[PDB]
This record gives structure tokens, sequence and C-alpha cells, in this order.
């Protein structure tokens, strides 16, 4: 339900609205969209794990789940 997003950029957004369908997969790609285009890898660390989009809906059942996103720029998108 609410989940805490965190990227590099120390840009941190508190929501209490997640979906059951995608969620994750929902959230990144929402935040892409949002600043037009993708920051560079958008690739966030869900517990120290990787790869959530498999628990769109299995993350919906959290409603606690700190996460934080990764953008890797170093050919240009300062």
């Amino acid at each position: 339900m609410l989940l805490k997003v965190k990227t590099v950029s120390n840009k941190v957004i508190q929501i209490t609205s997640l979906t059951d369908d995608n969620t994750i997969a929902e959230l990144k790609g929402k935040l892409e969209e949002s600043e037009g285009i993708p920051g560079n890898m958008i690739r966030l660390v869900y517990q120290g794990k990787q790869l959530e989009d498999e628990k769109r809906l299995k993350d919906y059942q959290m409603s606690a789940g700190a996460t934080f996103h990764m953008v890797v720029a170093l050919r240009a998108g300062c």
C-alpha cells in the first residue's frame, strides 16, 4: 500500500496508494514517464535484493517496504 522510493538524486517520495497488478513496474514506469525520460538505468534495490517486478501483488501486501532507486549516468544526463 504505502512505499517510500528514494533516488540517487536525493529525491524521496512517500505515497500511500500502490497497485496490486504491477506495483514495482508501475512505480518505476510512472516515475520515468513523469520525468518524461528515464534517468539511465532506473534500477532500485528492495531489501538489498533486485528484481521485484515478479512481486507486483506480493509487494502490495507489504505496505511498508523501503525502496531505493539508482540512476547510473556517466555518459550524459546531468
